[PDB]
């Protein structure tokens, strides 16, 4: 589809099971969500933004539907204000900005 | 322009008679750009991101030239890793997400 920017670009995205609403961020280089039990591995990590940093854990190739496109990446879990679906991810649904 | 991401969306801006690059961030409501001296009147205000927050001076009604679209909105300036276009004056160039 295509979004204008109105309103935040949040999405329906299904991920582990579970459905919850991102938003789709071209500021973001990797894609960050809040809490969840992914099954599996992973590393800790940190990440930085405004505000400063936080410490996230790190979850390779990961499937999420991404408004009914799915895309395998890499998930970092942690404490985000924001389901954030970042470049990683837009990039294997083929999203781009116009104007 | 159309704009893939499999890069960060920079783009060149001139604001305040200076030039910039800034991201076209589709996760931010606001516009938020390093320490410059815009002139005139403001108002500080706190901004959150990941990694808590930070404080910025909100300049209203600023100029500012997108990949040479003009805009003119809210700036806010301060303590950022990175210039960011956010909402604000995305709408305001017609920029939409596409996929
Ligand atoms: C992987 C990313 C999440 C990454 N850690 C990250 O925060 N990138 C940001 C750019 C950046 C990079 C390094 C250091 C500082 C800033 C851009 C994201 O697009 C972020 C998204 C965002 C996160 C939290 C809350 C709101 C937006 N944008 C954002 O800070 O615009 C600024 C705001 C405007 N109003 C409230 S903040």
């Amino acid at each position: 589809p295509q979004i204008t920017l109105w309103k935040r670009p949040l999405v329906t995205i299904k991920i582990g099971g579970q459905l919850k609403e991102a938003l789709l961020d071209t500021g973001a280089d990797d894609t960050v969500i809040e809490e969840m039990s992914l099954p599996g591995r992973w590393k800790p990590k940190m990440i930085g933004g405004i505000g400063g940093f936080i410490k996230v854990r790190q979850y390779d190739q990961i499937i999420i539907e991404i408004c009914g496109h799915k895309a395998i990446g890499t998930v970092l879990v942690g404490p985000t204000p924001v389901n954030i679906i970042g470049r990683n991810l837009l990039t294997q649904i083929g999203c781009t900005l116009n104007f």
